[PDB]
């Protein structure tokens, strides 16, 4: 009966605002595994790429295992939500028959692994406390390089190589794209990514659907697409959004509590925080400029997402005065 | 022995230092003694309040992480790049341009720039599905690892030569060292060269022809090209040095070839099928000379003696071709 309700909730996999937190309770805490299996079935990705079903389950569970169950925001539920959101953006009418099967595979895999083994703390925290991770990666996209190293490394585990039947050319190319996509999720790169997206909207070329052309534009589109999915919480129905905020504030406060345990200045402070004002500014300066520009690329496919974000923005603002 | 090395070292400020003899007479400690002399000379120990024993401890531990069994990418190559940078930092046209901190980073970077090199290329490591390429997502694989090793060794007991620096000082130098080492990757050559060409066209300079570099972007860029130049300086040294570096890179390459043929890899590096001579002319013409000429255009006329040797060696190597 739980499998019954689980399978019912999975009927909404193609819809913005899927009940991701319920799917997580109903799956026995395997949102990423169940959401990823259902998406591969939907898009016929097992057959196309000859992925044995048992290998795909075995990898998915191992990766899911490598998201930390004690990090409030950057955990497996978030990875799941990011995969399903890229899945929906990939389906936009303005991009129909634009991306190859291998590019579709790259974007969804990249979404799955994009935050794996996330410690619940910022790049800057890891730089300033002189941690193994920052020493390893020379202070440069430290977390995102790690996510990638981990997401690939897990393919080598027993019965875990989901790409065993791709050609060597397919695999080299998929690898390069996954790396390019996942490094583009570092927020220190947001302003530069959005510049390029604006330029592409401004020089946009369309059919009587979107034309590309060359690897450089296609990759930028995929990079911006997964960044949008990554920052999609404030575009979701408000009950989903509000839970996403409580979780990121918890993680943010746990980090400030560790910076205090150290005599570090506090970036994060649970006796200073102004949650509602911070969310309004997040949307106004970061989240709305990205989604406005994305909506422009795919006009008018994303109008309802954009209307949703604007409503949520107003709601949060309304809590202030 | 301690007398001969004393005297050989008195040439530390000269292009064409007898670096192989120094390695010999120091008991394979050329990076320790060359770095040590340099810090004394430049007065880097008083300026940065470095206890003598800490530098020595670090330098020895740093040098031990160069592989003795790799024919080019070892501690003699790291002693050599260090010394070559130290001389280029003394270019008339760069007089009083860089701070004591920036001089320190250039020279620290030089020293660590190849540490723990396996004697094989980034493309090898990407093709052998290596663990280092897995870790660094195929980007500047070697170069990222050299840095992470260099900095980690400072945390060993009595190896933190930076202990008496302030916190802003440590951040800044850490940043500079990384930008400088990442620039040693040859994949980045052409892009750095174009940028240096840009700087020369639109260059500034006082009435002594001393260059004026205000912002970080321009100064780091110069220190990047300066250490890249030092790395690629072997063809510009006296012939009896150049030849010795060339035999050594050719051995390292032919050994990578062996490691390949073996593993069933397509052999890249091929000893039963290379012209050492023609490959050197090729290398000078397409990479080393466009580089040191452009550098020469920046500090005109100061790099003249250097560019002249480079062109006299190209001529000699081309004379070895029937
Ligand atoms: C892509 O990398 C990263 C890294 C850290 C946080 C995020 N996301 C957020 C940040 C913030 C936030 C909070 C206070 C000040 C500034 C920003 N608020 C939210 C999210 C989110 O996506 N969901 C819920 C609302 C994304
Ligand atoms: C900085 O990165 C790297 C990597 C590999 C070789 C080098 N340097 C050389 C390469 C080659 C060479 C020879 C044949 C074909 C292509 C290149 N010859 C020489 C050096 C050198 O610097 N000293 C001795 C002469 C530099
Ligand atoms: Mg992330
Ligand atoms: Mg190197
Ligand atoms: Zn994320
Ligand atoms: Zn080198």
């Amino acid at each position: 009966a739980q499998e019954d309700v689980l399978a019912k909730e999975l009927e909404d996999v193609n819809k913005w605002g899927l009940h991701v937190f319920r799917i997580a309770e109903l799956s026995g805490n395997r949102p990423l595994t169940v959401i990823m299996h259902t998406i591969f079935q939907e898009r016929d990705l097992l057959k196309t790429f000859k992925i044995p079903v048992d290998t795909l389950i075995t990898y998915l569970m191992t990766l899911e295992d490598h998201y930390h169950a004690d990090v409030a925001y950057h955990n497996n539920i978030h990875a799941a939500d990011v995969v399903q959101s890229t899945h929906v953006l990939l389906s936009t009418p303005a991009l129909e028959a634009v991306f190859t099967d291998l590019e579709i595979l790259a974007a969804i895999f990249a979404s799955a692994i994009h935050d794996v083994d996330h410690p619940g703390v910022s790049n800057q925290f890891l730089i300033n406390t002189n941690s193994e991770l920052a020493l390893m990666y020379n202070d440069s996209s430290v977390l995102e390089n790690h996510h990638l190293a981990v997401g690939f490394k897990l393919l080598q585990e027993e019965n875990c190589d989901i790409f065993q039947n791709l050609t060597k050319k397919q695999r080299q190319s998929l690898r390069k794209m996954v790396i390019d996509i996942v490094l583009a999720t570092d927020m220190s790169k947001h302003m530069n990514l959005l510049a390029d997206l604006k330029t592409m909207v401004e020089t946009k070329k369309v059919t009587s659907v979107l034309l590309l052309d060359n690897y450089s534009d296609r990759i930028q589109v995929l990079q911006n697409m997964v960044h949008c999915a990554d920052l999609s919480n404030p575009t979701k129905p408000l009950q989903l959004y509000r839970q996403w905020t409580d979780r990121i504030m918890e993680e943010f406060f746990r980090q400030g509590d560790r910076e205090r345990e150290r005599g570090m200045e506090i970036s994060c402070d649970k006796h200073n925080a102004s949650v509602e004002k911070s969310q309004v500014g997040f949307i106004d300066y970061i989240v709305h400029p990205l989604w406005e520009t994305w909506a422009d690329l795919v006009h008018p496919d994303a109008q309802d997402i954009l209307d949703t974000l604007e409503d949520n923005r107003e709601w949060y603002q309304s809590t202030i005065p």
